[PDB]
C-alpha cells in the first residue's frame, strides 16, 4: 500500500519527456513500467503482487527477434504514460487502466514478421484470422495471460467494468495494425476539420485512441537521432530477414525489405515519414494539443534523413 516504487533523478526527470530512452538495462524495465501505472492511474488500482506476476508473464511471451521485442513492449507503453500524462483530464479512470496494459501486451508472441509473410507462407493463424492476423493473435495472448491463475489484475472491476476494459484493449491492439491506420486518420482528419469531433461518442473515442497506438507504436521516429538511427538498423534486420523468407517461397520481396537494396533505405524512411510518421503526429497534434513534441522530434528525425541522402552523413 504504502510501497511507492522511485527511480533514479535522471531517470525521475527524463522518464515524463516524450523522448525518453529506458536504457539498455532490462533488468528496470518492470520497474519503469510500475513506476508509470502508479503516476498514471494510481498506487491503488493494481494489487502489487498481482501486476509484478502479470508483468513477467508477459515479458517471457515475448521472444529474442531483433525489433518486436520485450523493449519495444515497454518503449510503446511509455509514449502512451507520457500522452495520458500531458492530457490528464480527458481519459476515464477504466482507459489509464486498459491502455498501459495494452501497450505492453501490443506484440506478444511475434515472430518478427508481417501479416503478408503470414498469408503467403499460409500460416494456421492466417486460416484462424483473416485480417490483422498477428493483432488478433496478440490479443489472444492478453486474454490467455490474464486467465493464468493469480494473473487477474482487474479482479477488484464488476462483471460489466471487466467487459468494457478488455474491449478497450482489445480495439487498441487490434488499432497497431498499420494496414488500418490510413482510413482511421483520414476519417479523425474529416471529423476535426467538418468540426464533428465529440469525444463524448464512444465510436469517436475509440478512433482518438487507436490514433495514439499508432503514434505510441512509431515513437522510435520521435527520439533523438541516435536512438531512432540504432532502433531503424534493429527494424530493418526484421525486415530483411522476411525478404529472406520471402525469397525461400520464390517470391521477390519488396525492396523496403530486400538486402540487396540496403542503398534505397534513406529514401524509403523519407517515404515513411511524409506517408505515415508526420501525417500520424499531425492529426494527433490537432486532436491533442500537447502531444506536439511528438510531432517536432518528428520532423527533425525526416530531416536528419535528408541530411544522410545529401551525403552529409
Ligand atoms: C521507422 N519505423 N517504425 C516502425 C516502422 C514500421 O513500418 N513497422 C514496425 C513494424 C511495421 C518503421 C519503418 O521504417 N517503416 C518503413 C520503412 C520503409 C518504407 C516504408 C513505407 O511503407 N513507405 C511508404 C508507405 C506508404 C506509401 C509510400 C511509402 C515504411
Ligand atoms: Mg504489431
Ligand atoms: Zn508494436
Amino acid at each position: 500500500g504504502l510501497m511507492q516504487f522511485t527511480l533514479p533523478v535522471r531517470l525521475c526527470k527524463e522518464i515524463e519527456l516524450f523522448h525518453f530512452d529506458i536504457g539498455p538495462f532490462e533488468n528496470m524495465w518492470p520497474g519503469i513500467f510500475v513506476y508509470m501505472v502508479h503516476r498514471s492511474c494510481g498506487t491503488s488500482c493494481f494489487e502489487l503482487e498481482k501486476l509484478c506476476r502479470f508483468i513477467m508473464s508477459v515479458k517471457k511471451n515475448y521472444r529474442r527477434v531483433p525489433y518486436h521485442n520485450w523493449k519495444h513492449a515497454v518503449t510503446v507503453a511509455h509514449c502512451m504514460y507520457a500522452i495520458l500524462q500531458n492530457n490528464h483530464t480527458l481519459f476515464t479512470d477504466l482507459e489509464r487502466k486498459g491502455l498501459l496494459i495494452a501497450c505492453l501486451c501490443h506484440d506478444l508472441d511475434h515472430r518478427g514478421f508481417s501479416n503478408s509473410y503470414l498469408q503467403k507462407f499460409d500460416h494456421p493463424l492466417a486460416a484462424l484470422y483473416s485480417t490483422s492476423t498477428m493483432e488478433q493473435h496478440h490479443f489472444s495472448q492478453t486474454v490467455s495471460i490474464l486467465q493464468l491463475e493469480g494473473h487477474n489484475i482487474f479482479s477488484t472491476l464488476s462483471s460489466s467494468e471487466y467487459e468494457q476494459v478488455l474491449e478497450i484493449i482489445r480495439k487498441a491492439i487490434i488499432a497497431t495494425d498499420l494496414a488500418l491506420y490510413f482510413g482511421n486518420r483520414k476519417q479523425l482528419e474529416e471529423m476535426y476539420q467538418t468540426g464533428s469531433l465529440n469525444l463524448n461518442n464512444q465510436s469517436h473515442r475509440d478512433r482518438v485512441i487507436g490514433l495514439m497506438m499508432t503514434a505510441c507504436d512509431l515513437c522510435s521516429v520521435t527520439k533523438l537521432w541516435p536512438v531512432t538511427k540504432l532502433t531503424a538498423n534493429d527494424i530493418y534486420a526484421e525486415f530483411w530477414a522476411e525478404g529472406d523468407e520471402m525469397k525461400k517461397l520464390g517470391i521477390q520481396p519488396i525492396p523496403m525489405m530486400d538486402r540487396d537494396k540496403k542503398d534505397e533505405v534513406p529514401q524509403g524512411q523519407l517515404g515513411f515519414y511524409n506517408a505515415v510518421a508526420i501525417p500520424c503526429y499531425t492529426t494527433l497534434t490537432q486532436i491533442l494539443p500537447p502531444t506536439e513534441p511528438l510531432l517536432k522530434a518528428c520532423r527533425d528525425n525526416l530531416s536528419q534523413w535528408e541530411k544522410v541522402i545529401r551525403g552529409e552523413e
